[PDB]
């Protein structure tokens, strides 16, 4: 019930299944509740769904640490089992349909129904009975905080999403084991690098090499870590000398530049992806690139990736498994050294 | 509950207090329900209220014969006791607030609370206990289908409103006895004429004089009923010879003209009133008046009113009690005969 | 393209696949085009879809005679193959998804894809290759204007829908042969009666018994056709003597009453169904029923149905196959004669 | 002022320049006023303009007989001098800009400013000083009810538009003399036929030939008026024997067909033009044409036009001056008789 | 007038009663004005009121230092006398109705009318004649910057709200004397603590103990101020070791934590109250509580409150008068020391 959902929201901050109702008014894609005679905004609908439907899905969103939406997208997750994964990047539910959550968006009450068999259902082992549900599911992705009998685990990212806050858990567990079934057969998830899901204005180094990159100058870091011939001056640090911005394809380089000269990042596709494209405008020099592909990889991981390449090729597409998906990089080299390395197709 | 209100609407045509819910989507000031996977419109909000609030008030509207909104307005009714009077002219609730109906519009649960004491509460004797509630109310209007002990009744209009259909009841009782209390004192409602609440395109004569007016020509009807010197040719039949339309202040004359030449009536204040103002454009001659005051009185009643006037005055304002309210008419006369008679202030 | 769709609409009345564009402005769920410098409304979105999506689906609607939406719903049709069935009752597409029509609503380009296998796809034999597509479809409904090799046909209703106009075709063929496949197996469609899809204000008799019903009085028609003991006075003609309206469950009886006394029909679920529920208010007597189940059966067909019943039962649920679906009727009888016969569950 | 405009609307039906204000609430592209504590709708914005701007322009619309919008469009009128021409077909102002009417839409206060020199300003001689303004205007169209010194008049249509009602005036003058200036030079308006601006459901014959067409059968009318060899059976009466509707390009033929069999006319470009295109669906036969060009010419005028053609040509484009604009007709003939005659380019 | 209100807004920043008008366009719940031919946004309606009504109320808001909305709510203020109190937390007027401000929201022109007698009217002594109006008011709250003859004052908070900025005035007076009348009798306002209305990201200590709390560690501050046995480690500093966040019920503790580790505060009821509830998510540890009751009391005041309690009780509800209202705290103790102290009912 709309009024019951609003009662739960005003009294517990989210839907907890408590009984009770409050007066609700809907207007301008917004849900208001009346507190002491004055209307108070509870929810502004930013989705393509009806306002009441979006309000109910947002109230019933998972408030426990959940995998980032990019991870679920790369795993082909189409729907979640008896929960709502809220996409905080889009301010919308991460999946079109639900299973036993909202009457307007449900396609089934339980993930065992025939409509969910072709779909890759997301299962959370922390909920009782979902491991068995995944065991009997034709297609599904399972996350657990521990081991599963007879199933080889895939270690996921250290970080997870908690109410829209991406963090590495200390008081809560955010590292999950990932399991995937396709057509009833348990798959072996590929060995992968993971993006760190960091922010430009709140960048924090997670390794010694990243610390050195942030504090040391360009030449000192390049010489210290034996990174001559890999075009780190352009790929990571970025070139701001021409009207068209060069390189700057790692979030750590953008953060280092932002520390000295705050610039502009236009996120013209505001969603959660392994590779993010930005319309970057440098506020100090005026160098700008309309499509700048940025990936937030650990600098140690990116150094390993670039050093594992074969430099004796002019043009070559590099396939790297990042966040359980294959990211294709363009590798331009000359005279046995790198001239360019960015995610292709920007 | 919104969903429960919609369940009642889809299963019973209105709110009947039945338990159950249906999937509901709200968009574009419209309430949709999902029937077999496709959204079906249940209600389009034409009010100034929030869409869900208006939907709930419309579902809980009185489906029994109720007094016309103009009658309640003339009696000073500000609010109804535990019911919603729906104004079908405005497609909106007839009163801003409610008593024990909708959480968003309620000012009280029962009419006995202190907030309802200054307000003139509408009481329906057909509902059990409302006669006693009116007896203890400081201000109120009571309607009954029978007598009330110790209270002198006022006979109201023969017709009432049934789901937006104004009719004189045959299988149901539409004539009510009216009682009014002001500051705890029972008032004597004035003797009044009543408008017939008829429509232009569905006009039906309710008296022999009206039949004669509709069939007989102007001169024959005027001579037959001894109506010489009262300007019936202009006041009732209307003058379509000049660019500015003359007279035509009785609905029966407009209906007679519409039978021969269908014309235009712009209702620029679409509400329920004893006197209606129209922007009339005659489609045959081009005569038009931007403000034409029309009252739907019984022709026999209007003849009595015009013949009860004193013709030996040049200009005089005539006060007639119509629908429990005082309607002021302008009476222009010359040489002991009427030149004009219309509701004043148009 | 939105602009190309609008170009086709302004130049051909619907989408015909012609190249060209016109200036388009979208506002207030409405599509406007500019003709000679002034904006002209092309489409008002009454659906739950985005305005541009609904505009494109409406432009690409089938303009050939198509089965009524109620027939497709009773056959379990979930989606149409490479066409849009427009539901003119709801002013919306009859199906949520499309196959190769609109990028925003498509789930597949051709009905042969895996996503369409569980769905009952609607196939039109008048389109080249759709008979073969239906032959290879797991679930589907096929309509043809002629015979299909090896497939036993089911004769459908005489009438079809042509641009929202239900008619029995003379210059065009509106009677179709119906074929159904469930899980790859051709089904035998049950022998059924068909509703006539007539309107109250435009009722036309399609049989001699209907003509007699319309012209003859109650007693004369009942005695002429040997209809004593089947409660035709209540079930068909209707009882307007009490406050609660009695019977009136056939559209022909409502039309006969409307001819003498125009009344009110509130269609509180405005969709296309075999059985329609109305909030009926009789304008002459005041008799009203909030839920009146009305079915537009041929009077000869209804007489056969009521005479095929076993009168020696007090209460019995009658299952009649109407419009390829099972309609359940309540049959109350006493002393070997009918007291009541209406669609159950109103 | 918005509130002053609403005061004028509620007290006079339109803007009359009276002082005073009323409480106004704007919501959902609708202007509401509060009468006795309840909001009453004054105006629903159907234009592309802001709701308050459209409300002000609608209140200040010309309430005197004005030329039909199609006539002003054919004369190239871009703007009106100190008045608003309301297009009742579109429920919008006929011109984008105004001169001294509304602050949001004004481009000038008087038509003498430099911005109005390239524009063809509409002048009304019935307003004092507008004849002199037109005399000094570079581009303009003048209408008068009488003669103008030194200017040769062009006799316009007998009918005009009065508050959205097209009529031939009896108590008011609706026939105007038309004058046009282009680049400061008085033009000679071409001799033209005029459309009658009649409606399908309210068709009234304006000539003896039209009366005969309506009452007499096809063969009798064709033989009586010597109309053999001009394909009147198809062009005017229409062919309903095939799936594609044939002919029916005169409003009188559509009205004659509508008298016997009411059909469907989808006006997919709802504006005012000399030639109207309809998506016609015949409800009796099923014959339908998505683009049917219909012109409402006097039948005597159309007979003269078709008889003034040279029948000894296979294909020929006929240019007819109708409503001060050149309408191009396609004329297909064989063996010295007409096979087809419709407005070209439908 | 809407246009006059907009003129005042564009020329003075708010309504000052100046004459003049500017072109105004209303669309999408937004008021635009035209400056040099381009529309400029003046106001975005975030209220439940009509856009023009909300715009007028916002323009006429009090721009002088006014009591915080929480204070007026705790005093039972229902309406303000001839002024608008704008609630900047909700971006809406603090009261539903007005007295002599806006025609659409006024219930009276002066606070002396009968409709305002049951309501607690807010009076501002800084406006001439409002002290006398409060003297004759049945129910009211009066604020003055000085003494009132014969009335015992209540010293209010040091801070007030100035155009949405809460500050302790230096060039202006923000400390008011408060007076309350209920049913015509002057009340004695209870002795109370006052919240400091500080922000998390702009926290500034207002006492020496607060400075020590911010700079000193947990153990040093607890030992210095003799705060052993009152569970300051949990109640104020907060526990971030478990998945469920513990304590953290004082804004100073949240600010201290935010200084070291910026976290998330979801204000799911965005209004002004003495006790605020937040959905807190700690970005460093992952500890989160969906309902965290936070009160911004002076740390010296909270120490006095917690030390004035009787520790020899297991469970006890503590009633503290804060901001002229009774705040109920839960006090759990064991072995003569505090285990928990938070506002109850979160």
């Amino acid at each position: 019930s709309l009024e019951n959902v609003a009662f739960n929201v005003v009294n517990k901050g989210h839907f907890d299944g408590q009984q009770g109702e409050v007066p609700v008014s809907i207007i301008n894609n917004t849900v208001y509740t009346k507190v002491d005679g004055v209307d108070v905004e509870l929810f502004e609908n930013k989705t393509t769904l009806p306002v009441n439907v979006a309000f109910e899905l947002w109230a019933k969103r998972n408030i426990k640490p959940v995998p980032e939406v990019k991870i679920l997208n790369n795993l082909g997750v189409d729907i979640a089992a008896n929960t709502v994964i809220w996409d905080y990047k889009r301010d919308a539910p991460a999946h079109i349909s639900t299973i036993g959550v909202c009457s307007m968006t449900d396609i089934a009450k339980k993930p065992t129904e025939t409509i969910c068999a072709p779909l890759t259902v997301f299962f959370d082992g922390r909920v009782d009975g979902q491991v068995d549900l995944f065991r009997n599911a034709r297609n599904g992705v399972l996350i657990t905080e521990g081991s599963v009998k007879g199933l080889q685990p895939s270690v996921g990212p250290k970080q997870a999403s908690l109410n829209g806050v991406t963090l590495i858990g200390e008081a809560v567990k955010t590292q999950f084991n990932y399991y995937k079934k396709v057509d009833g057969v348990v798959q072996q998830l590929p060995e992968t690098y993971f993006t760190q899901s960091r922010n430009l204005q709140e960048f924090k180094p997670r390794s010694q090499m990243e610390i050195d990159f942030l504090e040391l100058a360009m030449d000192e870091f390049i010489e210290r870590y034996k990174l001559e011939g890999y075009a780190f001056e352009a790929i990571v640090y970025g070139d701001f000398s021409h009207s068209q911005l060069g390189g700057l394809h790692l979030l750590i380089g953008l953060a280092k530049r932002f520390k000295e000269s705050p610039f502009e990042l236009e996120d013209f596709i505001p969603m959660d992806s392994t590779v993010k494209n930005y319309f970057i405008t440098d506020a100090q020099t005026g160098s700008s690139k309309c499509v700048c592909s940025v990936i937030d990889l650990l600098l140690d991981d990116f150094v390993e990736i670039i050093k594992s390449q074969d430099l004796s090729v002019v043009s070559k597409v590099v396939k790297v498994t990042i966040d359980y998906t294959e990211i294709s990089f363009m590798l331009w080299c000359k005279d046995g050294h790198v001239e360019t390395f960015y995610p292709k197709l920007q």
